[PDB]
């Protein structure tokens, strides 16, 4: 993070050991499950790009995972060279924290105008999270369907957390979640959902599945 | 939270990764047991609306309830732009997704404030009292007294199924009043209805102590 | 808590979540053995009535319990409204379910205070002891040595009764003198007798150490 | 403890949830072992009587002991009445008649009149006799087995000895005459080709895998 | 670390036994895996040559291992010396072995500073990259997938090997292009030869999905 | 340790709970391996003699080494008695005759006396001679096993070797000589084709896999 110290000048503030173990714990368990995203953003909300490539390069396991990731960083940093061409400007291997030292990151996150290179990157992380979230998905959507005798509340648990994985915008969500979630159900099930009409919220298609 | 920078400005303080941690353990092995709420109250006690998303987005489990309480804030979001028609916050700018944190902060630091991460609480809480209802594993009808079981403990399960069916407080009176008794063993109600109509919990519990 | 801000204004701080998962733990745990109550005198020690009920609310186990401990805080509120006719808190009000947070900071910190958190602590501390006299496994009169214990053991279970047991202190002193003699073997029972009526613990169980 | 707010006021700061739990957590555990003495003086550094009611009050088991320490701080505050004739009594400084808004103020008066610091003496000359009845066996009655290491009886006659009772005369010497008379007769027999006062060290480097 | 003191003299302060016993049982349970030198480097940000030392020395396991960074440590002090003929430090200096921690401050905080703390953690990590090497399991010529294995575990354990293999980055590139397909079952083989020699290994991995 | 107050005063900071359970767990597990003296030193890097007494006292187990640590700090206190003729005697250093505030005047004083370092040099001198004394065998008794590997014999090596009280020039004697003259005969065959000059780096990398 970056704090300003009692002689008023801005200095940084090393990642908490905790906060390492947390985040190391949580890429290692949860293997990419979508929740990765928000703990990411959520232990990283401070980070300068030597934070950020610390909770990035900690990580053992995954090891897949994090070449995709740093393939992704790569690519974002060198759509950055072409979109931003040549306190120094930062290229995109600055703001990757590759070339830039601590220092160089500082003054850039702390300009008069900030060059935000911690927000930055960490956007080009979460879109490398993304891919990977994405691939760690165990189905698409589409093919998500209830079991001939599996609960409703168990097979929307299963809906909605491989939903949170798919790269749909959110009109396309919207419409998945209106439309998939009957066409996929078990046709018992799925004659109570349509029942209920199609513009039912979700809780009260739960309320009629109950132990259907 | 927000919180008075060494420069006196208001300033976003990061949610713990401790209390993120701490929370979402909570959720994930409690599973919408009625103790959730007032967890989920304490925890985000001074959370913005940025915070508050990040609490219910860190959740990984229960995508169903997560789903329903996300329909729930869109819903009270709505009903606030119905009641509701520096800038003016619409629900979108409540529940933290249409609003930035500047803004969610400008409003949570103005004179007379708009508590945008209380009014979010609030919907909130009210998505999770709507989840813990429809988590409620079985209905107090159910809830009886097995033929070697102790009183105490069946009070234990009626009582917190009660808490679980949010139902109002004249059909609680009345369930804890006829059912508390008339769902107890054959010998543990003949001790009960012996003691009469008026008996406290306390009372009920006494006289059947070792039975 | 209530604590000062920088701006000097008197301000709510949360009751922190490692105080709430000691307390969680703590009940969950101990199942309203005697120390219940001295931990939640240290973990409440500065509570808001908010704060308090976050602490009972956020109990998930011991429904039973968690009712008889609110059905005697609706007691002794409706005691304080008979006893009592910025505004003046009303018993609800001291319960902190009918007060906003901003009520109870200023009751609890107008001169001279209305130290609402301490009134509602007691009344809490009330429904404990309730509790704690209940969930005591057995009476003070059925704690007896057996034929091969340590006389050190059961003056353990003596004393951890004798904290649970409803007397006032006149009368534990006299169970402490006279039980706890003639609820021993018949030989610590004998040795006992030898040290006459008036012996501190520390010469019983000096006394009973090779017996 | 007691700390000073930013209105530069004397003020309570509350006893951390982990040392009540690390307090009640060596007392359950340890069983009054001697060690359990320098960790309440550890634990209980700043603490009002308050703070020190509330870590006796918590122990939870061990209630023969914790009757005894508060009939044994009874008794000091009874002596205390006695040798002291708004000044506290003896039930003010054991927490019990006073409150914590008396308790810091005497605490931080001029001169001080340190009443936590007086009833965690108070205190500690109840766990001491706790520890010391506690203790399993005498240090007399501590004694080296046929093949038991001269480390592992030395350990055995240290740990017995921090709970013994006896001035500082007396366990020198103990630890001059009975570690030696009470060691194995191949150890001690090391012992007396060792000079009759030769250190810990020199007696357990002759001694070892003897 | 190094922290300025409220009366504006810099001063030294230690490393956190929390920061401590993470390092030790990063080093003690991870065992040189690669993720040792980011977790050693995240936990030193600021430390002098005495809080590495500190580090290095409360390793209690892996000798070896230790030897091995202290003999390099001394390779690089005796090159300082070499390259470099208040006092100047000496590779002995810079190591912390033969200065003070006054000195290391005071290095650390002279204008322009003489960086001794971050001189010698590229010392040690220069150490650590040589045990790291040295400690993995096998070399990646060796690394294959089993017959029933899924694509994505045998990329895991290729790259994860590829992080301990030294090898420079046109070597890297050479074997993650050409091995990671030789390597794979003669299906999954199949399945990378039909994407041509091209592929991202996000290609290559979505192609090997169910294989 | 020692910190200033808002109101600029010196002021005792208590040792840490959480800071006393890690140096008892690190005593009580660890039985003196070597590293307990750095973690001695890293956990106690502010001490006052207090904080220091407080951080001895709290072990449990080990007093027979406890013992030989303390009766070394007397010695070491009888020696400064003697090399130094308030001024802190010795047994002020070691926080047994001096107060908490005599001890942060001395530690606090233009130029400082500083005796938490001065007593934390005796206690670490104690603790040299335990881990010498608690070491399980002798470097020249560490040999490797018919079917071991060289990484696990060259660990045990030295883990044995730091617990040596063999200077410098004798342990460079040591890992140049026995390493080699111990190890497995096939092993040691190849380590003898490797010449006199291998670094130990050189000498695992030419054993790993034999």
């Amino acid at each position: 993070p970056i704090v300003q110290n009692l002689q008023g000048q801005m200095v940084h503030q090393a990642i908490s050991p905790r906060t390492l173990n947390a985040w190391v714990k949580v890429v290692e368990e949860k293997a990419f499950s979508p929740e990765v995203i928000p703990m990411f953003s959520a232990l990283s909300e401070g980070a300068t790009p030597q934070d950020l490539n610390t909770m990035l390069n900690t990580v053992g396991g995954h090891q897949a995972a994090m070449q995709m990731l740093k393939e992704t960083i790569n690519e974002e940093a060198a759509e950055w060279d072409r979109l931003h061409p040549v306190m120094r400007e930062p290229r995109g291997s600055d703001i990757a924290g590759t070339t830039s030292t601590l220092q160089e990151q500082i003054g850039w996150m702390t300009h008069n105008p900030p060059i935000p290179v911690g927000e930055i990157y960490k956007r080009w992380i979460i879109l490398g999270l993304n891919k990977i979230v994405r691939m760690y998905s165990p189905t698409s959507i589409l093919d998500i369907r209830q079991g001939p005798k599996e609960p409703f509340r168990d097979y929307v648990d299963r809906f909605y957390k491989t939903l949170r994985a798919e790269q749909a915008s959110q009109e396309v969500k919207n419409w998945m979640t209106e439309t998939l979630l009957v066409q996929n159900a078990n046709p018992d099930c799925k004659t109570i959902l349509k029942a209920l009409g199609p513009g039912a919220t979700l809780e009260e298609m739960m309320t009629a599945c109950q132990g259907v």
